[PDB]
């Protein structure tokens, strides 16, 4: 079976960040850059720390190797009521150290970018018990902006696209938001809102398009 895989037979994501407020795990996060993690603007907490290059972790996690947020940035025109424009710069405490366990995530640049088939990333437990949080994987494909204009009606921006699967996920689809939806290896979206974090083809899930936001993104790392 070697190969015949996919990203969700990866024992490790390389690029998925855990955000944690005072000793819980609140959402997803993707590592961009050495110093930047990017997650959705809802998941704003104080005091956010932030855990790279983890499998598994539990609340009050005391595997150390974490990293404190000095600076949050949530785009200035976020809008929580629509949730458009849902997404926040996290500027880590150190660099990471980049490794086999720890790698960034190229942004999609080009909004027109062809590939449809994706997968997403949520921290979730795979079961109903108390085992830890775990990275939960799951495919799923774009649905063109009409179709998700006719789901979620006077709902969905230029700021956001949607995505979902007739499945209904990935018969794992557990997990929570502000996380990743990768396609053809780049990021496209941040889990955002709606039938989250899988959701069908007629409910999807709402990302921010993320391809909206590189100049953003660029102008305030380069700052």
């Amino acid at each position: 079976k070697l190969v015949h895989g996919g990203p969700c037979d990866k024992t490790s994501h390389p690029y998925q960040a855990a955000l944690y407020t005072s000793g819980h795990l609140l959402c997803g996060g993707v590592l961009i850059h050495p110093l930047w993690v990017l997650t959705a603007a809802h998941c704003k907490k104080p005091n956010l720390q932030v855990f790279l290059g983890k499998h598994n972790l539990r609340q009050q996690e005391s595997s150390q190797e974490q990293s404190s947020v000095v600076r949050a940035v949530i785009h200035p025109d976020y809008d929580a009521a629509s949730h458009d424009q849902d997404i926040m710069l996290l500027r880590l405490a150190r660099p990471a150290k980049l490794s086999e366990l720890i790698q960034p995530l190229p942004l999609e640049r080009d909004c027109s970018a062809q590939t449809t088939s994706c997968h997403i990333l949520g921290w979730g437990k795979t079961a109903d018990g108390d085992f830890p949080d775990t990275i939960q994987c799951a495919y799923i494909h774009l649905v063109s902006r009409e179709e998700c204009e006719h789901a979620y009606p006077g709902q969905i921006t230029q700021n956001m696209l949607c995505a979902g699967d007739e499945k209904y996920g990935k018969d794992s689809c557990q997990g929570d938001s502000g996380g990743p939806l990768v396609c053809g290896d780049h990021l496209r979206g941040l889990v955002s809102w709606g039938n989250i974090p899988c959701g069908s083809k007629e409910k999807p899930g709402v990302y921010t398009n993320v391809c909206r936001y590189t100049n953003w993104i660029q102008k305030t790392i380069q700052a």
